[PDB]
């Protein structure tokens, strides 16, 4: 092998700037960095200057410097969704044609009456919402009358909240069984159907953690299904598991934040593998970008960008670091969703003595897993150009 350990980021929702088909899904001025530069009057991520990003594109506070620590490029999305699962299915060599839907309004009246038809039981809500938001408006009512609190949130998911005491919990998940079959249809296609029980009484409902998640797996056998098939250790951090269902992982560390996240990122290069380790940074998405909260999403990066130098002391001359996102989710956007843009690319290793260069823009994101599948000698994947040699 050229990389022994390959050390992949995903910072999720951390776009660079609107991608050519941003209009298709009213996407156009879109710019996940770059207004959050412009919000912050200036973003101090001084270790990703160093490593080129402000080579990818000069923003507020992120200039370009002479010799970038790695090689930098963006890529951009070739599957037809903009969601968290595409990305990811995308990164590790798949083509995803058919996209997960959202459901701003709610589901559709179909999908509802096909599930009540299924069950036996009526259901309540079917809008967006937090679970301690619903559980307090219809958690009486769900006790009264046996129903199920259907809701989402501004991801692709369908969750489905009943007390316990009320619905057993055996009888809840055999409903989340049969609506995640029932969402196995393009018109409808959630990425993750969740169970939510709860316990307690009017005015005081608390979530248990007898929550289970019913994901698809990925469209196809990816890169890590090839690794894990080939011997290698696959380690997946926070959502990347739950993202690909489990599929070719070996390990998987839970986190509870960026910052855990990054923790956990570092005890893996403690750890004597050979393989790759695979991080989702998840707070970017589901505390700032949906929340479409400017401030919050330049903080986290701030405190992201400052964890770096530990991780850059820590590499080994045969470790890889590559970092990227997964789409935009611009904060200071339009309604709740994602954003369709370019993902910025950054590959270092302390090998690279002097400095990396320019990459070729990446038309897929699968050239992210067509360079780990080759640097690992495992059968490639049908999509996606290795950039290794470039290295
Ligand atoms: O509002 P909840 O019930 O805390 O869940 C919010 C989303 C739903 C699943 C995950 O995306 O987190
Ligand atoms: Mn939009
Ligand atoms: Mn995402
Ligand atoms: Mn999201």
């Amino acid at each position: 092998n050229k990389y022994k350990r390959i050390f992949l980021v995903v910072m999720d929702s951390v776009g660079i700037g609107e991608a050519p088909d941003a209009e298709q899904f009213g996407d156009l001025g879109s710019d996940t960095i770059g207004h959050i530069a412009e919000h912050m009057n200036g973003l101090q991520m001084p270790n990703m200057v160093k490593l080129g990003l402000g080579n990818i594109r000069e923003m507020k506070g992120i200039s370009k410097v002479e010799k970038p620590l790695g090689y930098y490029t963006k890529m951009q999305e070739k599957s037809t969704g903009k969601d968290t699962m595409t990305g990811h299915w995308e990164i590790m060599g798949l083509y995803i044609d058919t996209p997960f839907q959202v459901f701003p309004e709610g589901f559709p009246k179909e999908l509802l009456d096909e599930l009540e038809e299924k069950t036996g039981r009526k259901i309540i809500g079917n809008k967006p919402a937090s679970g301690t938001e619903i559980l307090d408006e219809l958690g009486q009512e769900q006790m009264e009358t046996g129903s199920l609190i259907v809701y989402t949130s501004a991801d692709s998911v369908l969750q489905i909240a009943a007390h316990e005491e009320v619905v057993p919990l055996d009888e809840l998940y055999k409903i989340c069984k049969i609506a995640r079959e029932l969402t196995l249809d393009e018109k409808y296609m959630v990425g993750r159907v969740i169970a939510r029980p709860f316990v307690g009484e009017p005015g005081n409902f608390t979530r248990t953690p007898n929550r289970h998640d019913y994901a698809l797996k990925p469209f196809g056998r990816t890169v890590m299904n090839e690794l894990k098939d080939s011997d290698y250790d696959v380690i997946a951090i926070g959502k990347i598991s739950d993202i690909y269902d489990g599929e070719g992982v070996t390990e998987s560390l839970r986190t509870k934040s960026n910052m855990d996240g990054m923790d956990k990122l570092v005890d893996t290069l403690n750890m004597d593998f050979t393989g790759l380790s695979f991080l989702n940074l998840v707070d970017f998405d589901a505390l700032f970008g949906h929340r479409r909260d400017p401030q919050g999403y330049g903080e986290a990066l701030q405190e992201y960008d400052a964890r770096l130098p530990e991780v850059f002391a820590k590499l080994k001359e045969d470790d890889l670091l590559l970092i990227t996102a997964d789409h935009g989710n611009d904060p200071i956007h339009p309604g709740t969703d994602h954003t369709r843009e370019y993902v910025p690319l950054l590959a270092y290793s302390p090998s690279m003595k002097e400095g990396g260069q320019e990459l070729p823009l990446r038309q897929t994101f699968a050239d992210i897993g067509a360079t780990v599948a080759e640097n690992f000698g495992v059968k490639m994947p049908e999509y996606g150009t290795s950039f290794l040699n470039e290295l």
